[PDB]
């Protein structure tokens, strides 16, 4: 059994926070580092369908990029989630973004 921090949401052994403000990509990925955490890295198709369903109206950022020629690869182009799925920008676009980190195990 686990927990999150009271500003973030908890899915699945992760946790993720949902920002209030917009940021560029290398400027989110900045802000999460300090949380000892990272753009949100999805690991799974639920996980994903988790952010999509939570994430209100706006696009966010996630650990997700692409240098030109070469494949997407997790922590140019960077992606963000809009509505139905993840879609690409420059990097040096204004978003709101997700960290995600593993959640706090609450030891017995
Ligand atoms: C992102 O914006 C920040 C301002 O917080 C700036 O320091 C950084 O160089 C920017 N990166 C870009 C424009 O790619």
């Amino acid at each position: 059994q686990a927990a999150c921090p009271e500003s973030w949401i908890g899915f699945q052994r992760k946790c993720f926070y949902f920002s209030d403000d917009t940021k560029n990509w290398t400027s989110s990925q900045r802000f999460c580092d300090s949380q000892d955490a990272d753009l949100a890295q999805v690991e799974s198709f639920q996980e994903l369908n988790f952010l999509l369903r939570y994430k209100g109206p706006s696009d966010h950022w996630i650990g997700l990029s692409r240098e030109q020629g070469q494949p997407w690869k997790w922590i140019g182009e960077c992606a963000y989630l809009n509505d139905k799925g993840a879609s690409s920008a420059r990097c040096y676009t204004e978003r709101k973004w997700i960290c995600s980190k593993s959640d706090i195990h609450v030891g017995t």
